[PDB]
């Protein structure tokens, strides 16, 4: 049942990915720019391909966990011709356009690229609650969907490889902003005698109440309802200025809070003070 | 339920007034835009003619204003009658300006209890909602049960600025994620997707955040910035991917650019092989 | 596009699921033994199927909100043959074993059962603040995940159909116990002149401090560390005995507090009095 | 200046009490039966009285952190002739009647007992978010309220010492039951390959969703609205029966789920099957 596969890219994610596959009983062949990284997996039952050309040729499925799509060209460029009949599932982050450019390159060499965006940390590889967006030619994705179901759940977003990257970037823009806000909160807390452990209960309660506002503002934004019934930008403009000045009074970097105040200053200049802060989506759109 | 005066009838004060009447509190209500008091007045609320009478009607005066500067503008005319009053200011501000309002209320013979409501107006009334309180314990304890009608009470200490600090610690994370939601909806609008099409993923992503908050918590507390799970260099690429995805789709790039620049400052600080958590040191400045 | 689906089981949960699905623009075919319960959803724009067979026939996705899995055998029983090609999402509570058996029943009739456990009340259907456990054939779940996301978030726990039920019963043993304790708190308060409103703030402060104790005792239980550093069982056996006698002295039924006292005394009898109350997990690990 | 005081009872809670009193600057005289427990506080500056009598006579304010009120009689009984003019703040859990019995015994010996229910773990002593119910002589409590604020917030519930104990037991019937539910969930999990750390997110999510039901059912119990618009006791009896059989099938102890099942079966027999489980608040008024 568990089909063989080549995994190139053995960082935090691909290492855990190879673990989850060998665990299920898959035929793992691992290659990496840093060949030292392919050693614990190789000791657990994986074959070190001596070259990327041999890696690409060992199996039909080539899974990629690299920092970006440029890393793919740099690793598979030496073996470009060996990509014929091969299916490259790139679980690497990049722009939809750069994701499609990768697909085109694999396509010039007789292979098909399936894009992928894992929405889980390395600890989540092998966990059923973990999911990944996938996009690109259906047949190639479908004939490997079950080996990919070993890593995460499969959410097909379309035939355009760019869609999986677009959906990953949609969730990551919220993830990174919230996590930079955590780092900002931890820094304000350290400047005030507190630890991340002291502010963790509140932080978690704060981010878990977020889905309410996500729903509250979804339909309202999709209809142009930016009424000040639950909030006025003017009140929130004061709120973000309070974060900036509280941070400044406590000696904490003000670059990120000053950039947030600037966005609210643009909303005030657009006449949105009596409207919901949601109105500022019209400054981000188009 | 003990009687009280509530000044500040915007989105939250309106909800607070509805909740105080719902428990049974006799309410004296005043607002600069007196038009915003009509509904609560018909529900049974006495419309104080002026702020002076509002303050004199009850010991407890709860303020729901945009900032602490609004209290000076509203209570300042009748600051003489603030003597013997407990002012529960539920208005956001910096700890230092919250402390200034405490001194101001105290110079007028009163006591300020600082408050930061960590709930929307729709949550006023539910013990699922919480608010930070700070300032003289005695005055807090005296009026804690009237405050429990609006929200649960989370006392953060006798320094009135403490509730404001705790509120700002949550709101930096709250506003950042909500601004990110606005960026996701614009990226989606530019790609034929509505917010309702992206709301599930957005809600799944923000709901998984508590795990990542705990994972990096004790690590940051102990100084562990290992790239065992994440390298700042891959995150710099990830946030740059966000920037160019936004730029390629025609969406505003101001906020993605500030994040890219923050990660590049971290790479310049030598934390490329370390976890993105390492940039907490550049924020401690 | 909002995919069409059939909803059988229009109790408090099923009525709310119908309203949420209609709110997203889903084409809903509905059926309930009591047809008056389908009236409002029909007037909103739902199709009132006359038979249970016709409801199952109308759409591939059949969502069940029934009391138990025995109720699926009763309702879908007549037209079991016509369950072929259909994906039955069973959001009914039951034992992992009974849930697994329902999957085999749906499968022996040509269908696929996705098991589901809604961790929200009816007021939470439609909210992305709400979540539901799902388990069963991965392909069917992925094909219908988006229509189910209209009701709650999706927490897939695996291919074993009994896994959603297990995870649901794990949350429900804590849920029911905390809520039966709230009822006992309300009854002790009434017996002492206090209304539920008077005890609600303290009750909500008590349950909001719980996540701290769940974490505190998690690593300790998983590591076998049941030391009396923060609590000794004998101090807790006294505390549960205080609740019991406080309730007996107040004329409140003592059946539920006698059971808790009996459980703490079992730990004392097994030698765990100087150990944490957490040690009593070792008495539960066996039947 | 932080007023001086005597602390007797240096277990998990008392040690944390002494640490917080010393942290603020209180002249602390400590005494514990197991002397080793004062050792660290004495190096921090705690006096260490030679015996219990010397401790009671050192200060007007004597704080007790013992397992129960029977422990007070056995410790303060040999030093009973020294209790006159002394304010004994007893932070020990016990029933309202036994707390009033301690108040009477203290007053027969010339002193005044103030009852206290600390609704904070030892980790929360010294924390401003922490609270304690207090009941007993108002003036004596008011004279010593500032020193008691060092440990926790002070919520005076009245002149009867039984009021604090009652308020403490009202919260602890809910707390203990939710913790026994957590222990049951961890056992169900262990029998199914899952650790407490694996179920901790769902457990924490389940218990943070409780404050909604507390308010929802508080408003309805107070108004006699035990309608089944959001639930039926019959659907709940099935749910609790599923917890019992899920635990039995997994070889997990059934004594506790059997008692919940028995109470739900008592409600269906009382004619409440079509009503909310909240109707069982009435079964709790008739033993
Ligand atoms: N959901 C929410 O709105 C939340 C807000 N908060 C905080 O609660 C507070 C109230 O916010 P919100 O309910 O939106 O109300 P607003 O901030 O929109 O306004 C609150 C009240 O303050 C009055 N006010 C504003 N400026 C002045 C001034 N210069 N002088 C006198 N009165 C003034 C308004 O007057 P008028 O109506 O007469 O024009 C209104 O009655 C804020 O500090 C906010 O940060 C906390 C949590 C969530
Ligand atoms: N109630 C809640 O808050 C929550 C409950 N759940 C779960 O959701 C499920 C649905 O329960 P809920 O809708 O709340 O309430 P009910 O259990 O009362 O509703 C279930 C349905 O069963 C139907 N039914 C009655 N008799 C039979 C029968 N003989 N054969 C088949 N079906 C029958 C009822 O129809 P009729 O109108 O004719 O009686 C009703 O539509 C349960 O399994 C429960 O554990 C989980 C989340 C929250
Ligand atoms: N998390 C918690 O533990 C909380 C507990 N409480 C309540 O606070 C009280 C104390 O808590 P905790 O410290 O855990 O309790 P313990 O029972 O673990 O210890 C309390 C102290 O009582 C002393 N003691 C008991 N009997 C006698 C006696 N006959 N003579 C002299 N000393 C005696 C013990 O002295 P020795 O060292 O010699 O045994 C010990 O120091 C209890 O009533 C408890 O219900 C409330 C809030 C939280
Ligand atoms: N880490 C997470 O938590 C997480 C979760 C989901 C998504 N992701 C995405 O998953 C991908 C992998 O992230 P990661 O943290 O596991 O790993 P990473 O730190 O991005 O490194 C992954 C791999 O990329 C290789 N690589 C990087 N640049 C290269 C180049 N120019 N040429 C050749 N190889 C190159 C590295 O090779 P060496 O071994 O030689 O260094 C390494 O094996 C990223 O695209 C990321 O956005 C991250
Ligand atoms: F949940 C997710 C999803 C995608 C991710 F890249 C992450 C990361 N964790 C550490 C850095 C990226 C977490
Ligand atoms: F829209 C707004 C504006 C300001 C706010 F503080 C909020 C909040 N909701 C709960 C956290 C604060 C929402
Ligand atoms: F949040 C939840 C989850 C599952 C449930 F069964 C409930 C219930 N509410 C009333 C009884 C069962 C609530
Ligand atoms: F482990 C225990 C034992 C007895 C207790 F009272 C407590 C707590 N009380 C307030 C919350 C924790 C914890």
């Amino acid at each position: 049942r568990p089909a063989p596969l080549t995994l190139i890219g053995l960082g935090p994610m691909g290492q855990a990915m190879g673990n989850a596959l060998l665990d299920r009983g898959h035929g793992l062949t691992v290659w990496n720019r840093t060949a030292s990284r392919a050693d614990a997996l190789v000791e657990r039952g994986a074959v070190r391909a001596p070259d990327v050309a041999a890696a690409v040729a060992a199996n039909e499925l080539v899974v990629l966990s690299l920092t970006d799509y440029d890393a793919m060209y740099a690793l598979l460029g030496p073996a470009a011709d060996a990509l014929a009949g091969k299916v490259v599932v790139n679980l690497s982050s990049d722009t939809p356009e750069k994701t499609r450019a990768g697909a085109r390159w694999i396509a010039e060499h007789g292979g098909t690229l399936i894009a992928g965006g894992v929405t889980c940390p390395p600890s989540g590889i092998g966990s059923p609650e973990s999911s990944a967006f996938y996009s690109g030619p259906s047949a190639a994705f479908e004939r490997h969907r079950e080996t990919l179901r070993t890593l995460t759940r499969t959410d097909y977003r379309g035939e355009d490889p760019g869609l999986a990257a677009l959906w990953y970037q949609i969730g990551m823009v919220m993830w990174w902003n919230a996590m930079l806000g955590y780092l900002q909160a931890v820094a304000l807390a350290d400047a005030n005698g507190l630890k991340a452990a002291d502010i963790l209960p509140h932080a978690s309660d704060t981010v878990a109440g977020l889905p309410f506002f996500l729903r509250f503002y979804a339909d309202r934004i999709d209809t142009g309802h930016h009424g000040g019934d639950a909030d006025r930008l003017a009140m929130g403009t004061a709120s973000v200025e309070h974060i900036l000045h509280t941070m400044a009074d406590s000696g904490v970097d003000t670059a990120l809070p000053e950039a947030v105040v600037a966005f609210f200053r643009r909303g005030e200049a657009a006449g949105y003070a009596e409207n919901s802060f949601s109105s500022m989506v019209e400054l981000l759109k188009k």
